């Protein structure tokens, strides 16, 4: 009854009909059901949990903490403890079992939440075949009617092709290729120096790799990070061993009879034409919106300019009963950013309020040290007019990251230069991700940097630095700094 | 001659010499006195910064000697502990912290005399150094922020040799083959898992029946003690000591006994760890010529803004009342400069976190459901595994949970508890929300990043506000 595959083929009521099954939709499902609806999610994937669970944020933190590790033991900083090894060896098969091993049990874990909250998980591709009917194709080419209330759309994405080169998961790599590579590559190019491309990069040098990451633009870490906070990491990743080249474009790969890659690069304006080598090419120039032959064009649900399906702030598409989510709509592509839209979207179906504050939306680089914000930049605040005022605490003066031997970049807020009022912050250093939640919890309530500065952190935590920039920016001087 | 000054602060620990260098940016000409070799007090010298170090060194030592690397893929052929580097590392940081406040008193024009305080006058205070040569500070107001020291165990004389203080035990020389700690809260916890992941054969004895001091919750305690004793720490609980006895041979035999009478034994080791408690020190600063009475348990009572019954003389920190912590004396400290300087003065003692730096962590802010049940609150749980939480399974460190208090009729958030990875980071997103009032639902939803072990707080907030989770 919970789950129809292939064989199951009876015609299906429901009240929500969701498909697709990653962090937006299975969550979405989740909380639909709760509500009390008679809740349907369509995945045509052999396992739940999208591109988050499978080939995303769980492998790839996975083989980023297990790398970091490695070079903790394989460098100096375990021989700086009193910890003496004879030889540090990679193995990378066990390695990759510790990172298959936690997909595994979370899309395990997704299936066992549809069933005690009464999902029925539709194993097939769903099509929207009428305003109130999806209709799922199975693998056996069977077909599945199911006449729906609403219909979800968490479709996702898919990584954007690079015109010319031809990923075929063996020396061109996509994420998903570079997250399961059966050696360590001598030298890897990495063609994107955004978030994905950063993290990936960083892991295979940490296990032995030569990279170089090239990339159009003139800063790493995406769109939206402050230029201040890029470049300081960019340095500390540059002292690891992670080059750059930025300003560059690619114009060519070619495969060699000796099985490495040429790349022909030039600068992104023009000239300096030339050839780097490697012997792994990952390809991570972006990510763009998945919803082929979902039936938006016999719908007339029309895609904006980038492929995003265009909703209101309900989440609707021009149907009213049909909604979109997560990294097919609008804004930044993430998995928390899913998550949110989802709850809030079927909240909205059973008439609840409907509001996500996207300024509240946090970004995070897992690597070491980590990246974090959440708000507006320096560049953002700037654009828009904004008077603003900078509160800055460096980790080398925190008592933690000092007691760690783990002292890299700084906390950075920006405040209203008049009201104090917290507009964006921003962390390079150890622990980022997991203080930038403090952060977003100030922001939805609108806080202040005094605020913050008289909230009692404890000590010794890396929370501290962060107490102390909003002290910094409030009072003008940290107690520390 | 003598020393003009504004504020005169007694003691260059957490509360001192923060309260110092706040004084002198409020633009009070302050002057910090300090009898030992080094700034920094308990928690700098002997105290939060070596705990910390030790555990995090012996932690990494634990995962490349034990199981975890291997199982990451992470393979080698011989680990060895180098005890005297490790304490190195300790020392190294320290050192470098002690430095540091040096150097901001200097930044901030604060003026460092060495030497032993005492008040010898309402506007007086008289530095004698090691020396006996005296230092006279004549000054406006005085903040006493002079600290703690160990409790001593009635019977029990520690020499830090083979019984040692925290202190001795920050500085063993060698692994003890075994060590008994007299005292399962915080610091006993700490220090017998450090040295029981670095090779000792470690029986923590405490005479109430849980783990982790006063105001721990009960489930996070018992669940606490159930880890710590997979990984090989021993605890008698309901247990009381006796009496020590230092052997001619070098060894220790402990007496103990059932706490409430009865089953008397004796069991011998290298080193006794004796952390029963800490206690306020206020030794010869005076106030008995003052008529600055004491507390009962040696307190120093104060008003709002920090005031003696004496108003232009204050106290802050472990010589008042209120949790022994280091955060809690630098925010006493800053706020009673802020009203010398006429400013608002409040802080929320139940929005205070408490960290246990284990691994796992143990952290809390807020009431336990003890106090609530004390207090006839009603109220309602939510909790949340960490074996459900996506970047703990991720990172294969899943003990533990977060356990969320909520009013029932309010959805105010009355208390955060959590056992697990990051929980002392953790903690501090906690004690935000307790400082703003915030409710369960308004945590729920927080745009919390994916995958964060903090998604766990937002899930057992969820879970207390709409009666479910999502992801458990
Ligand atoms: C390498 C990598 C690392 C990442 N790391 C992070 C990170 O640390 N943090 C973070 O927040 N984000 C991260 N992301 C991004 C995150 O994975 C996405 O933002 C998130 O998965 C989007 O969720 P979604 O539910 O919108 O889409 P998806 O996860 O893409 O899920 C869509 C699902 O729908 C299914 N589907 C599509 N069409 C149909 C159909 N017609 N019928 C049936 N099923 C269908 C697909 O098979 C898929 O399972 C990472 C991404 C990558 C590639
Ligand atoms: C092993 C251990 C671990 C701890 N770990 C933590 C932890 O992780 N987190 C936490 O929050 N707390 C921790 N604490 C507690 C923390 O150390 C104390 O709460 C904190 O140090 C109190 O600060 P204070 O400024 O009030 O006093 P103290 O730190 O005790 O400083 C008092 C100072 O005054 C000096 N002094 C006293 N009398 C005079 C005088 N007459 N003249 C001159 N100088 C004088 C002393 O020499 C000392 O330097 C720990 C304590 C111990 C023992």
């Amino acid at each position: 009854v919970l789950f129809q595959g292939p064989g199951a083929d009876q015609p299906i009521d429901a009240d929500v009909t969701v498909i697709g099954s990653g962090p937006g939709g299975y969550v979405a499902a989740i909380k639909a059901a709760q509500l009390g609806f008679k809740t349907v999610c369509i995945e045509k994937n052999e396992t739940l949990g999208g591109t988050c669970l499978n080939v995303g944020c769980i492998p790839s933190k996975a083989l980023l903490n297990n790398s970091h590790y490695y070079h903790m033991a394989h460098g100096k900083d375990f021989a700086s403890r009193g910890i003496e090894m004879s030889e540090v060896r990679l193995n990378l098969d066990k390695m990759m079992e510790q990172k298959s091993t936690a997909v595994k049990a979370l899309t395990g874990g997704i299936a066992h939440l549809f069933k005690q909250n009464k999902v029925v998980h539709v194993n097939g591709y769903g099509k929207i075949t009428g305003k109130n009917q999806v209709t799922a194709t199975k693998a056996d080419g069977g077909t599945q009617v199911i006449d729906t209330k609403n219909i979800l759309i968490a479709t996702g994405s898919e990584v954007t092709p690079f015109p010319g080169i031809t990923i075929d998961e063996d020396t061109i790599v996509s994420s998903t290729g570079a997250l399961s590579l059966k050696k360590v590559p001598e030298k890897m190019v990495v063609i994107g120096a955004g978030v994905i491309g950063v993290e990936l990069g960083s892991v295979w040098q940490r296990l032995g790799a030569d990279v170089t990451a090239v990339e159009f633009l003139g800063h790493v870490g995406g769109v939206g990070i402050d230029m201040e906070i890029s470049k300081n990491f960019q340095r500390i990743l540059q002292k690891q061993g992670f080059k750059f080249k930025l300003n560059t474009k690619v114009t060519g790969a070619t495969k060699k009879s000796d099985g490495k890659i040429d790349v022909s690069i030039e600068a992104a304006s023009g000239g300096k034409a030339e050839v780097i080598t490697c012997d792994v090419l990952l390809v991570c120039i972006g990510r763009r919106p998945f919803t082929k032959n979902l039936g938006l064009e016999e719908l007339g649900i029309e895609l904006d300019p980038r492929g995003r399906i265009p909703v209101n702030t309900r989440f609707q598409t021009k149907i009213p009963n049909i909604y979109a989510i997560g990294d097919v709509v609008a804004g930044p592509m993430l998995a928390h950013k899913a998550e949110d839209e989802g709850i809030i979207c079927v909240e909205g179906m059973a008439g609840g309020a409907v509001h996500i504050d996207y300024n509240c939306v946090p970004s995070v680089i897992y690597t070491h040290p980590e990246v974090a914000w959440v708000g507006k930049s320096e560049e953002q605040l700037k654009e828009e007019g904004i008077e603003y005022k900078v509160g800055k605490f460096p980790f080398a003066a925190n008592s933690r990251a000092k007691t760690n031997a783990d002292t890299d970049g700084m906390v950075k807020i920006l405040g209203q230069k008049s009201t104090d009022r917290v507009l964006g912050a921003h962390i390079l250093g150890p622990g980022a991700g997991e203080m930038v939640n403090e952060a977003a919890l100030a922001l939805e309530y609108g806080a202040s940097c005094e605020d913050i500065a008289g909230v009692c952190h404890a000590h010794p935590t890396l929370s501290e630095a962060f107490r102390e920039a909003n002290l910094a920016a409030s009072f003008g001087k940290s107690i520390n700094f």
